[PDB]
């Protein structure tokens, strides 16, 4: 049934997610082994794994359902030992631009990891297979945080064996991708005609509508709710701080998603309420986050607004799934995850990048809850003209 599968890829998924370097990248690049500097890192190391998750994410859209979804996972395992393999035993800005570039495979391949096991199970699992999966990713990375904060903190481990920790688990994950099951089988505009095909679904363009900008402005408030911390609370102790509650953040998320694959709600007639509802959660929070100049209140704010988003992409996720009535379920992940990234890089050039109106971090998340109240009142109002 469902279990073997479920089973194999929520493994690969927590061994690939449980990186104890990931929390740690930065001191790890700009430290006496890498031997960096945050300019090379932002401006030069950083973009690299940008550029490459957009093209690589296009044939991840493009060509997963064709492949059955599982080389490109074991593409991803393999890009897994690549990056850390280069991460470990690189030296440079040369190397480490490789290694944003693997990872951006990486990330991108991901896109087939969440689709391989809606290729796999029966629909009426696709509700329990939409949470586990997705909830165990969640509970490897706050698993890899723990494991990164404890051992730094109680075993006196250098990064660069944190990334030998990391490279061990993913390459355990690798292991694990080798004994998926394999899925079962089956001019230019043609394809777009198919895409038409695909995306005239009952309420999946809603949902990827909500996905494609939802997530966009999720990975902006991932990438600068820590500047937003350290700018509330200037503490040398923060980085012990700021990560063990992303921790937090990450298993709230995760028991989020756990709530969608567990808990038996009928999301057909409730996943427009689930948005809305949700939606201003996400505002709501994101707004709690910047105007009270409390570090507690943002940190509850930040919990919120992960746990809410985790809850509301597996709600769409799933309900892409079911929907789909087509076998491409990585073509709209993918399609959606590169539209996503779109739009997060436009806003990052626009609200935050110096290039544009170089908004400093106050005043960015009030831009982004705006951004997402924008998002949940879109959707409030298009429930409104429904009912
Ligand atoms: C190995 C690796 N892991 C993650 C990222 C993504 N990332 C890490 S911190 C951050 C936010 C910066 O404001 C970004 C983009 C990467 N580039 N390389």
């Amino acid at each position: 049934s469902w279990i073997y599968p479920t089973v194999i890829l929520c493994l690969f998924g927590f061994f690939s997610m449980m990186r104890p370097s990931e929390p740690f990248l930065i001191p790890y690049l700009s430290g006496p082994d890498k031997n960096l500097t945050s300019a090379e890192i932002t401006n030069e190391i950083f973009p690299v794994w940008t550029y490459s998750y957009l093209v690589l994410l296009l044939p991840v859209f493009v060509l997963t359902d064709y492949v059955r979804y599982k080389p490109v996972i074991i593409l991803q395992g393999i890009s897994f030992i690549i990056t850390w393999l280069l991460l470990l035993f690189g030296q440079g800005v040369k190397t480490m631009q490789v290694v944003e570039f693997f990872y951006g495979m990486v990330t991108a391949a991901e896109v087939a990891y969440y689709a391989y096991i809606y290729s796999v199970v029966s629909p009426e699992h696709y509700q329990r297979v939409s949470g586990y999966c997705r909830s165990v990713t969640l509970a490897a990375y706050t698993a890899g945080s723990v494991l990164a904060q404890l051992l730094v903190s109680l075993a006196n481990m250098s990064y660069f064996y944190l990334n030998v920790i990391s490279l061990a688990s993913v390459s355990v994950a690798f292991l694990f991708s080798l004994f998926l099951p394999m899925p079962k089988k089956s001019v230019f505009v043609q394809w777009f005609q198919d895409l038409k095909e695909c995306y005239s679904s009952k309420r999946l363009f809603y949902w990827s509508l909500w996905w494609a900008f939802a997530t966009a402005g999720f990975n902006q408030v991932l990438n600068y709710v820590q500047i937003l911390w350290d700018y509330k609370a200037p503490s040398q102790d923060s980085s012990i701080y700021n990560g063990a509650v992303e921790a937090i953040a990450t298993f709230g998320g995760a028991v989020a998603a756990f709530a969608v694959g567990y808990v038996k709600v009928n999301w057909d007639l409730l996943g427009e309420l689930a948005l809305v509802v949700f939606s201003v959660v996400n505002a709501g929070s994101l707004f709690l986050m910047h105007y009270t100049a409390n570090i507690w209140a943002c940190y509850a704010g930040y919990l919120i607004f992960k746990s809410s988003y985790m809850l509301l992409i597996t709600i769409a996720v799933f309900q892409i799934a079911v929907n789909l009535n087509v076998e491409r379920y990585a073509l709209v992940f993918g399609i959606n995850t590169f539209i996503a990234l779109v739009i997060q890089t436009i806003m990052t050039v626009i609200v935050v990048d110096q290039r544009g109106l170089n908004l400093p971090v106050s005043i960015q998340f009030l831009v982004y809850g705006s951004y997402f109240a924008v998002i949940a009142g879109i959707f409030l109002m298009r429930s409104m003209y429904i009912t």
